[PDB]
């Protein structure tokens, strides 16, 4: 796999969301994933609903949380809608699905890196993009504003996120709390410093959809 990594530079990424107060970073993860994958597999780049996810996905909790997992398997047995269709509302509501006329998208599966490996990640990286956790609660992330973030942070994992590139010293992660966050939403981790949580955990849990 190469050195560098950039999916926003295959036109694969989505312009950077903002959650707002809604525990609803477990379905923003998971539709960066989506929008890379129908991107790399079919040459269209589209938006579609984290709002679906939040309100249908019955394993998680809505804006209390939830898992980018039961999201992805949601997309994969049944589809996901365009953004334009069921926009994001910042709260939790009835399921919707069904009133909106047919899926716009449609995966066939989800995989789960191999925890722990910072290898594995950057595979999976570099295949497309993937829904990553870290811990999110320390000053130090809330308050970033650029470059190689090191931290400090430890590894209770509190926030899912989308690693969408690499670099010989950072993994590329695309955030949910608008463009005046990091890098215009944007932050890179550290990698490489062997620690197998990853610098805040980030190795904790990461998932990605399959689409034939
Ligand atoms: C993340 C966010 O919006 O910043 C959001 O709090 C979230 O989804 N957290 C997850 C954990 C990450 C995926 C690591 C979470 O806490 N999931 C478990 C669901 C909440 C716990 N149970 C209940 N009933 N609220």
């Amino acid at each position: 796999i190469p050195e560098y990594v950039d999916w926003r530079q295959k036109g694969a990424v989505t312009p950077v969301k903002n959650q707002g107060s809604c525990g609803s970073c477990w379905a923003f993860s998971a539709v960066v994933t989506i929008e890379g994958i129908i991107k790399i597999r079919t040459g269209n780049l589209n938006e579609y609903s984290e709002q679906e996810l939040l309100d249908c996905d019955r394993r998680s909790y809505g804006c209390n949380g939830g898992y980018p997992w039961s999201a992805l398997q949601l997309v994969a047995q049944y589809g996901i809608h365009y953004r334009n269709t069921y926009p994001y509302e910042g709260v939790q509501r009835y399921c919707r699905s069904r009133e909106k006329g047919p899926y716009a998208a449609k995966t066939d599966g989800v995989r789960q890196v191999q925890p722990y490996n910072e290898g594995a990640l950057l595979y999976s990286i570099a295949n497309q993009p993937v829904s990553v956790v870290l811990e999110a609660a320390g000053k130090d992330f809330q308050l970033y504003r650029g470059g190689i973030f090191v931290g400090p942070c430890g590894n209770k994992v509190d926030h899912a996120v989308a690693a969408v590139g690499y670099g010989p010293n950072y993994i590329l992660i695309k955030n949910s709390w608008g463009t005046g966050w990091g890098e215009n939403g944007y932050i890179r981790i550290k990698r490489g410093t062997g620690n197998s949580y990853g610098v805040c955990g980030l190795y904790t849990s990461s998932f990605y959809p399959v689409k034939n």
